[PDB]
């Protein structure tokens, strides 16, 4: 609330202050009758143009510019066609407003097109005013031009309270949630083995919806200037969102490990006690591993001169070794109920799992070694 | 686009009639020199108010309503308590502002407070006008009046034309939901055993993330009037929610089958060909009750006097038996490379998450017979 996300009261805060400045400027123009009866615009314009980021703030301010200037000058021009087709001046304005609200709606439901939905709002918006208004090409633009001069104060003073008061980028956002990811898939890895062994969640259902996120977040990074730690104009993103898409594929595997706990057929603690100690080396390697490339990521610094994958593939050859001189206790050998003889391969498919998820741990490594090259991580 | 759903083409057709009506109805008025130059509301609203379904729509007119009259009201009072404070009637003004704006950005960044939202933003633009412009509650009551009559036009015309003109339900499409999603897990779990035994995402990547959507529609129906097949005043709608609840743990079961499938770990063809046979059946047997369960319920009919879960029981129980004289090509018994005997117990973990599959159908049938007792379904 107040100490989960500090930036959450300083956004807040800065909106606050832009509404402040904004008053202040409109109190010290001398008592013009037309500059204070027009301030609604400027309240609105100062509340709807700040945006968490900057890249965010960048691109939302370059979309609105185009379509709002495009949208406006068609819709000036298209009721200046519309005075010279003759006697069909009155069916002609009553279908273009149908037509133009079924393509504004039309445009609106598909998610494909919804880059050029904001233009078309405004189009519709423009035609349907001027129309029904009675107004004329002169009659409009110094309307136009009265309520402009107060919509582009309220637009730089929220541009000018936003890139210079404690900038927010997208970068670190980004950044912070892939290594939270990594620990989160860390902290997982053991709870999963812990709670098999007695006789979890927040780590593999936050990773695998972390997808989308990542893909606005690169979207928003792409709409920054260099700074910081980050000086390039071409900096590797999609390289960090590689490394997250491989972990992905891991934390499936822990799901899947996780999900094993929560089913009707179970085997029994004196059977599944055997391979404890075989067991927690494999859940405590995996997971020291993935705090270290966590760790590594996030204080940017490349791979050591040692091999980073051999304790759990060492971990895991010991345990496949005694599943093999263990196995007569996991199937019945002597026909060579059903629940009695179903409830003792459970072991196997655990440890199956387990063994998938070690050997799925290559791939993020190698992701890890491209983006440190393609980012310049600093040597050891 | 134009056969995917022919609601698309339906809604959008309403929304342009309405905006006609409108039209026409400024156009039937007398040459009035201000009933023309404010007919930029009377479209606002129009395009504002509209909704996909009926629900939604009376949830969101009544919200907005509510909050809309609590935040003038409030408004008129707060900047009336501010003209008797005094000499300090120049800091307040100042430090008013920028608290309103704190608080109407912090209740917009969390989830949780988000019906009262709109009438923080109501509450702030108000009392903001009124401060800036110089108006007295004399000067202000009559410009609401004056711009409220073309506001109420507009929302009876937008409410006017949705619940007449092809009413669109939420129940139908919770209904249509829940058939589209056994139907999708009973053409999945066909296509795993396919896929295995040849040498499938959409049916349980799609019942998975359908419980929010699920929950909305829930909530929109239960603001909806008694219509069509759906005869009562508290129609079961949850019911239906456990319904697709229970067939989402199955859905994991047909996950993890399908990630089988792309692990680097993989048995041999001439060890997996053993079982063809068995595994066949289940896969027929699952997705045929899956599709019966899924037409009773299209349908709206009971379950007849014979047991369901009998055939599925009966390949599952051969499974097993096959399993039990054939487990000695599993594991190496030999001793009571790695790969090599790990790539074996492949099988042991599809067989293994197939039978839990099958036992996880019973909650399903369970929730079916519930729902058939609470909302009358017809004898078969
Ligand atoms: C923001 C409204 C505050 C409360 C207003 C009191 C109720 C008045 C009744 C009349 C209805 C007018 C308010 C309805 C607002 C439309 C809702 C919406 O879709 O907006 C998105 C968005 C609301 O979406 P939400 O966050 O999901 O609630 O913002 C708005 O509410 C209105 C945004 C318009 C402000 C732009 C003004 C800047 C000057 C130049 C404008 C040129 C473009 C004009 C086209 C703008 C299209 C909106
Ligand atoms: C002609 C150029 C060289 C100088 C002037 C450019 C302006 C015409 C542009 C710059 C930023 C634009 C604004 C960018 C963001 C917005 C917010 C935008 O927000 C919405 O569209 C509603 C909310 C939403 O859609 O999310 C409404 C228009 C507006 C004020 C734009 C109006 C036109 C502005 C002032
Ligand atoms: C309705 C008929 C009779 C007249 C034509 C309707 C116009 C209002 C449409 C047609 C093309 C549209 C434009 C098509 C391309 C663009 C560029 C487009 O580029 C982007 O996608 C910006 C970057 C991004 O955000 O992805 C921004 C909106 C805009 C100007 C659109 C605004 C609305 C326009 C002018
Ligand atoms: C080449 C140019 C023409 C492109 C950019 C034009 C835009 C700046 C236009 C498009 C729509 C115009 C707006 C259209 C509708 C209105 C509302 C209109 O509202 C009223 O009805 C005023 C009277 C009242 O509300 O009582 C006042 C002007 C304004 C804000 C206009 C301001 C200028 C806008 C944003
Ligand atoms: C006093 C009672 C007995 C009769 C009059 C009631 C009206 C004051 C209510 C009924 C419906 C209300 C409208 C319901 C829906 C909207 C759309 C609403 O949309 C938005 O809030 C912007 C878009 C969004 O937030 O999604 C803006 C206010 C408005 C027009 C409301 C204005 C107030 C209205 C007309
Ligand atoms: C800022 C300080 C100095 C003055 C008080 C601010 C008000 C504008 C707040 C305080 C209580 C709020 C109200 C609290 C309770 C409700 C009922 C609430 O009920 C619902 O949740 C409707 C059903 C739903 O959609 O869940 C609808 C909005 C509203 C009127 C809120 C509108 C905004 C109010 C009046
Ligand atoms: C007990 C009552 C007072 C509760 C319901 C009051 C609402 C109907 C009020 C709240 C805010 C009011 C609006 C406040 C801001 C405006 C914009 C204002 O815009 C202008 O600046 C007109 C001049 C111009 O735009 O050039 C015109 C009146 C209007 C729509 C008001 C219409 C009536 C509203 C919706």
């Amino acid at each position: 609330m107040g100490v989960s996300d500090p930036r959450k009261i300083v956004f807040s805060a800065k909106i606050g202050l832009a509404l402040t400045i904004v008053a202040l400027l409109i109190f010290y123009q001398e008592p013009n009758p037309d500059l204070s009866r027009y301030s609604v615009w400027a309240i609105l314009t100062v509340v709807v143009v700040f945006e968490f980021t900057i890249g965010a703030t960048l691109s939302k301010g370059f979309n609105r510019a185009l379509g709002t200037l495009s949208a406006g000058g068609l819709a000036l021009g298209m009721a200046e066609l519309s005075t010279l087709f003759g006697d069909w001046e009155e069916i002609f304005c009553t279908l273009s407003i149908f037509c133009i609200g079924f393509l504004a709606t039309f445009m609106k439901l598909y998610p494909s097109m919804k880059a050029y939905e904001y233009g078309f709002r405004v189009f519709l918006l423009t035609y349907c005013y001027i129309l029904i208004s009675g107004f004329r090409t002169g009659q409009f633009i110094e309307v136009a031009i009265s309520r402009f001069l107060l919509i582009a104060l309220g637009a730089g003073v929220s541009l000018g309270v936003n890139m210079f008061i404690y900038p927010i980028w997208a970068g670190e956002d980004l950044h912070n949630l892939v290594v939270k990811n990594f620990m989160n898939v860390a902290t997982s890895l053991e709870g999963c083995v812990n709670g098999y062994l007695r006789c979890v969640y927040k780590g593999y259902r936050s990773a695998v919806e972390s997808t989308s996120q990542e893909e606005s977040l690169m979207s928003f990074a792409i709409w920054e200037p260099p700074h910081g730690p980050y000086k390039s104009f071409n900096y590797p993103w999609k390289n960090y969102v590689k490394l997250s898409g491989a972990l992905k594929h891991c934390a499936f595997t822990v799901m899947a490990l996780h999900g094993c706990i929560l089913s009707e057929i179970q085997a029994p603690e004196e059977r599944r006690q055997v391979f404890r100690q075989e067991l927690q080396r494999v859940g405590v390697e995996g997971a020291k591993l993935l705090r270290e490339l966590g760790e590594k990521v996030k204080k940017m610094e490349k791979l050591g001169p040692v091999d980073l994958l051999f304790e759990v593939h060492l971990a895991a050859e010991e345990l496949q070794h005694k599943i093999d001189k263990k196995s007569y206790l996991l199937v019945n050998s002597e026909c060579w109920k059903t629940y009695e003889s179903a409830s003792a391969l459970s072991l196997a498919t655990f440890a199956s799992l387990l063994i998938e998820f070690v050997a799925r741990l290559q791939n993020v490594v190698d992701a890890f070694k491209e983006l440190s090259q393609k980012a310049n991580f600093k040597e050891p």
